């Protein structure tokens, strides 16, 4: 892992818009299968990922390139779309979440560079 | 936009001519695939070659707008499908191919 611009734009401006949301909660810490009941939850999702994983790998550089943290965030929310039912409010929460991801990401710096 | 024209000449072309892409190239037809619930369920259809005419015909105004389509045709194909068919596979290989190239897209 290293320091990028763009690194340290995804942790202080898409995380931060992100974890304080008011439909961040369910995914600030690992989907808990024993807690929720959901059985098969491991059996669907074989990648499982949150903000709160994502969020330490950044404060503790563990990615090399922005695109890393990227594709994080995308497997959290895809696995909530792949797993759950198309009615489900959670697909809602996550959808909301994305399109903010997403409009962050349109703005972060263009080329990376090492800090 | 420079953004815009990255995501019309980069991005849709690199997503474009992909082995994996050929379901993604026009839409959803529930009637040929017999999938009566289709539009039951996706309530907002997308495919590659309606965002392809958007940027054709400047319909976008910001390229957040453009990638808001690309996302919601990939979450409809996760929402729909079943999480084992190799669709929501193929869409996964192309997400994580437009995800790379959004990186790298001019501020
Ligand atoms: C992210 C994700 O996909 N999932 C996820 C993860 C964490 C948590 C959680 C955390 C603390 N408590 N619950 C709840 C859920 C979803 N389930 C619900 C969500 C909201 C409400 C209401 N209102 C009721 C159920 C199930 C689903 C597997
Ligand atoms: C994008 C998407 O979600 N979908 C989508 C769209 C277009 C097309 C298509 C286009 C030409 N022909 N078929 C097929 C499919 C999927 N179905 C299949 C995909 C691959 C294979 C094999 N091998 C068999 C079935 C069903 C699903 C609703």
């Amino acid at each position: 892992g290293r320091v990028t611009n763009q690194l340290q734009y995804l942790h202080k401006v898409v995380m931060k818009a992100l974890w304080k949301h008011q439909f961040a909660w369910p995914f600030r810490q690992p989907v808990d299968a024993v807690k929720l009941g959901l059985p098969d939850y491991h059996k669907i999702i074989k990648q499982p990922m949150d903000m709160g994983t994502i969020k330490r790998r950044l404060e503790n550089n563990y990615y090399w390139a922005a695109s890393e943290c990227m594709q994080d965030f995308n497997t959290m929310f895809t696995n909530c779309y792949i797993y759950n039912k198309p009615t489900d409010d959670i697909v809602l929460m996550a959808q909301t979440l994305e399109k903010i991801f997403l409009q962050k990401v349109a703005s972060m710096p263009q080329e990376e560079q090492e800090l």
